[PDB]
RNA sequence: GGCCAGGUAGCUCAGUUGGUAGAGCACUGGACUGAAAAUCCAGGUGUCGGCGGUUCGAUUCCGCCCCUGGCCAC
């Protein structure tokens, strides 16, 4: 209905950005970004009015948001910078060629993909390429983004883009960039399933050294990351109903050798979940003694007592040890699964003493 | 949209190793009164946001959502 309203208003609207990319990548999303020549606000208001839904105008930004079903629609007036601006000017201010394309929703040309910079080719050639040499200097945050994209889509940086990125990092522009944008970029990164490769790119171009203070790369951490990769694979395979956020575990592995102050401060800046902070504070101190206790474990009930109160993250961190692996697994798919019939429990019940007795019965069954 | 709190009676507020819930003023009833209030005995003072899951058992552990306030990314 967008093309119709755009025709009535004598306007030109286009689908724009990553939304197009995901479309060309076959990935359907519920968030659509529009660029409108002419007023986007009135377009959004009219579209929201016809479908009879609420509208959220932003006059100063020149954009408007409206939700139809599960579809989240954003209309944005064309602008040459972050006189009426052409679509091309609105596209050229963006980051990479694959994010620089557009698809026309106007009824006459409808279905047409508009690519000025050859983003279609780079998408076809699996290439992450900047629109202009000054791109990374304009927005240093993009330094992460590229890598992140190169992580997700398994693309490669062009020689140009790569040299420009290295030059950008060497200038220390990563420190000059706003802390919030970078931290948010990392938060976006860890949510990726391919985020490990993104970390490989972070190590390769050494951006984490700039972002995180006191952080350095070694082999033990990397091997820990790949071991954690395997553990995450298995856990998300068999136990997949129990899944949690995995990237935070990698993030914990990275900052493990860091001081507790810088770690707590970083997790503070990252707005990490509570279980993440707890798992970290537990890892830095009590984890060692916990492992030493698991080594002294003989009966299965001791393993129970030492494990069951812990979160899943702590267990997945305990699976990093070769000797404790099969033990953790044994606790997972077997040990903690059991029950009791009616009459027996009725005899068990005849306060906290009921719980103690039940514990005695469990340790009676195990061993 | 991300996160941090906050969600406890009508209102204003505390509560951790999961194990049988609390204060200050309104609420009912009776004793009291010509009526009423005060006051005494007392006792409602609550599925401690909503829905699932784990657990013998969840205000607590976790997950998905509702609401309010604040940091932001917008
Ligand atoms: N410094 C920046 C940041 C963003 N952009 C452009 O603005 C858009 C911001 O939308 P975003 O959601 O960040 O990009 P997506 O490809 O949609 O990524 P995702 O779908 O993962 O959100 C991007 O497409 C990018 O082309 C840019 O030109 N310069």
């Amino acid at each position: 209905m967008v093309g119709q309203i755009a025709k009535e208003m004598g306007l030109r609207a286009y689908i724009v950005g990553g939304v197009v990319r995901d479309i060309l990548l076959g990935k359907e999303v519920w968030d659509v970004d529009f660029v409108v020549e002419g007023n986007a606000i009135e377009l959004a208001k009219e579209l929201a009015r016809r479908h009879g839904v609420n509208v959220h105008p932003f006059p100063e930004f020149g954009t408007a948001h409206l939700k139809i079903g599960k579809l989240k629609l954003e209309f944005a007036t064309a602008r040459r910078e972050t006189e009426p601006a052409s679509l091309k000017e609105d596209l050229i201010r963006r980051d990479f060629t694959i994010n620089a394309m557009a698809i026309s929703v106007n009824l006459e040309d409808y279905g047409t993909l508009i690519d000025y910079f050859g983003g279609l080719r780079d998408l076809k050639d699996k290439v992450i390429r900047v629109l202009h040499p000054v791109s990374f200097i304009e927005d240093p945050v993009r330094i992460l983004r590229a890598l992140r994209f190169a992580g997700r889509l398994n693309f490669k940086l062009s020689r140009s883009t790569e040299k420009l990125l290295k030059q950008a990092v060497n200038l220390g522009l990563l420190k000059e960039a706003p802390r919030g944008r970078l931290i948010n970029e990392i938060k976006l990164a860890l949510r990726e399933d391919r985020f490990l490769e993104i970390l490989e790119l972070y190590r390769k171009y050494r951006v984490l050294e700039e972002i995180i203070e006191g952080f350095q790369w070694n082999e033990k951490v990397l091997q820990k990351l790949y071991a954690l990769r395997k553990v995450v694979d298995w856990h998300a395979l068999e136990f997949s109903e129990e899944r949690i956020d995995y990237g935070w575990l990698y993030l914990l592995i990275l900052i493990s050798n860091l001081d507790y102050e810088r770690g707590k401060h970083f997790l503070e800046e990252m707005s990490a979940p509570s279980w993440v902070r707890e798992t970290y504070k537990f890892m830095k101190f009590k984890l060692g003694s916990l492992k030493e206790e698991l080594k002294k474990a003989k009966e299965n009930y001791e393993v129970y007592r030492l494990l069951k109160p812990l979160h899943t993250s702590v267990l997945l961190l305990l699976m990093l040890e070769e000797e404790l692996k099969e033990k953790i697994k044994l606790y997972l798919e077997k040990l903690r699964k059991v029950k009791l019939p009616k009459e027996k429990i009725e005899e068990l019940k005849k306060g906290k003493e009921l719980g103690e007795r039940i514990e005695e019965l469990k340790r009676e069954i195990m061993n």
